[PDB]
């Protein structure tokens, strides 16, 4: 049985494109009229059994202001997203985290910089600092290529289940990649995060 996960971040960062990679979750999503939300059931399969994240994706209302308390309430974990091609979206991460922690004081949170498939990257590893003092794990992701798609969910499942060595035994069916994540760029970016972390 299951965990509410709230996916937040500026409009246009790729939240909806990311949750939709999980094809069953997209097929089985439940639209909640009263709340302005689609709830996608993303089941994943660990070496210890299944875990279900019910991922709350907005219906775009973040473009007009903050989300209502009912969106965040009873969340057990979260993903904050920004877009590595837009510094302003990164600049706004602290405010999203504040809103989230205001309603859900002690939950595990992953920070994700999306669209790392785009060659002209504006927010690089050296610049991504917010997660350090706040105890968040960070990953680069590219929703459109499934790059690192399972990373945030695996880190969350380890935190939520209380098993640091949990692994996924099989991947969910994901929408086939719509863009190629350049494998060279992926390897440099993962190492660049490791370097920034040691600096
Ligand atoms: N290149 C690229 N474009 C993306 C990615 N994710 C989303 N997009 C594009 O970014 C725009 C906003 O995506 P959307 O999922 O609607 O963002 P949301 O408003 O945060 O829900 C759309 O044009 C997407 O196709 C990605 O990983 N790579
Ligand atoms: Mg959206």
């Amino acid at each position: 049985v299951q965990f509410k996960l709230v996916l937040v971040g500026d409009g246009g960062t790729g939240k909806t494109t990311f949750v939709k990679r999980h094809l069953t979750g997209e097929f089985e999503k439940k639209y909640v009229a009263t709340l302005g939300v689609e709830v996608h059931p993303l089941v994943f399969h660990t070496n210890r059994g299944p875990i279900k994240f019910n991922v709350w994706d907005t219906a775009g209302q973040e473009k007009f202001g903050g989300l209502r308390d009912g969106y965040y309430i009873q969340a057990q974990c979260a993903i904050i997203m920004f877009d590595v091609t837009s510094r302003v979206t990164y600049k706004n991460v602290p405010n999203w985290h504040r809103d989230l922690v205001r309603v859900c004081e002690n939950i595990p949170i992953v920070l994700c910089g999306n669209k790392v498939d785009i060659k002209d990257r504006k927010v690089k590893a050296k610049s991504i600092v917010f997660h350090r003092k706040k105890n968040l794990q960070y990953y680069d992701i590219s929703a459109k290529s499934n790059y690192n798609f399972e990373k945030p969910f695996l880190w969350l499942a380890r935190k939520l289940i209380g098993d640091p060595n949990l692994e996924f035994v099989a991947m969910p069916a994901l929408a086939p990649p719509e863009v190629v994540m350049d494998p060279a760029l992926a390897a440099q970016y993962e190492h660049d995060l490791e370097v920034a972390q040691t600096t």
